[PDB]
């Protein structure tokens, strides 16, 4: 075998922050929190006091593959900057990869060999925050639909091809009500709409996405 | 021109409840709320108590395009399963399409026309939520990367070919601690993740999509 496999369930004997690799590649993990390990998803988990608590995971465990993966459960406790994990070059502060979470409970991945200026970068999508005004926009451009919040591209189905259109003159339209459909198993009947709505747009056509993006300004 | 556009700031003249389309191609829009329309994001803006006020669009305003857009600006003051907009068929209550706020923020599209187990639908992204385990996982297979929460794709970069691969040997890594970069722009420096941690696992290729969905089970 090869990689790594922090379960975090219960300091090696000899000591009270070393967890041991399951797969038996690496070294042992160190954990600086006064809290220790806890009960958490499986049989015990790690508790970050979001002040200076982290781990210390064994020197080159991920600098020598080309293609990888990482993986693991986490519970944020708080939505904000934070860093998630950082693997980097010993040798010098701009070679690097790191996750991160982000000012908003998304998540991001950044590479980097000229480092913070140069990252590649990955992230994850919007969603609508309470209390928070945003733009949303859905687009059908034959058979592809396209939802967009604040002018970002965050879904597509490919494969619509369908209901109202043509006979679609006497159609009923509500904002923030649903009428009944055929289902007692829908939950949006009956379900109002809690919140604000302004400039509520419609087009026979499909925008482009910086069309949205103007939309969205 | 062809369309609408309602701006929701003040009520036509001889009525308490009614707003013009903008693009002079379609009736008022009718509202129901005790609120009326309030300061908002562009001068007024429509409020729903979220217990029963709804807005009535007049009949025909989608139902006669092939392709469109519809799009609007949205503050959502609770989270949960909630129509957004819903347009369809007077005839029938299984024609029809809608768009929904969801579980958590989330919003979905559908449309159907065999009601509503044959909903074809685009549903947005998931983020991470305070307080809720998660699962995460990032994957590089040649030049794409892929960021995955509980399973699910929610974002790729296929141009990544990059940085610590080779000499990563003596690589440095940590969970929940980032090291200095050469910025003092960079907000990860000297943060600390605050949540729990548990399963970190490391594999010197790139997981399939099913083989994250069977970690994140
Ligand atoms: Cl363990
Ligand atoms: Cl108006
Ligand atoms: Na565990
Ligand atoms: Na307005």
């Amino acid at each position: 075998e090869t990689g790594a496999w922090y379960m975090f369930d219960e300091a090696v004997e000899g000591s009270t922050n070393e967890f041991k690799d399951y797969k038996g590649n690496h070294g042992n993990a160190v954990l600086y929190s006064a809290n220790g390990v806890v009960p958490g998803l499986n049989g015990n988990s790690v508790s970050l006091d979001g002040v200076d608590d982290y781990v210390a995971l064994p020197d080159g465990i991920a600098g020598t593959f080309y293609n990888f993966t990482i993986a693991f459960w986490v519970r944020l406790d708080t939505i904000g900057e934070q860093p998630i994990f950082d693997f980097f070059d010993s040798g010098s502060n701009n070679k690097y990869m790191r996750l991160t979470a982000e000012s908003d409970g998304k998540i991001k991945f950044a590479m980097t060999q000229s480092g913070y200026y140069g990252e590649k970068t990955i992230t994850s999508g919007s969603a609508l925050t309470e209390g928070v005004w945003k733009h949303v926009a859905v687009t059908l451009s034959g058979d592809t639909g396209t939802l967009y919040i604040n002018g970002e591209n965050v879904g597509e189905n490919n494969t619509l091809s369908l209901p109202l259109t043509f006979l679609g003159e006497t159609s009923k339209g509500y904002i923030g009500k649903s009428h009944q459909t055929d289902s007692s198993e829908d939950p949006y009947y009956n379900s109002y709409l809690h919140g604000m709505i302004d400039d509520f747009r419609i087009f026979d056509r499909a925008l482009s996405a910086d069309e949205i993006k103007t939309l969205a300004s």
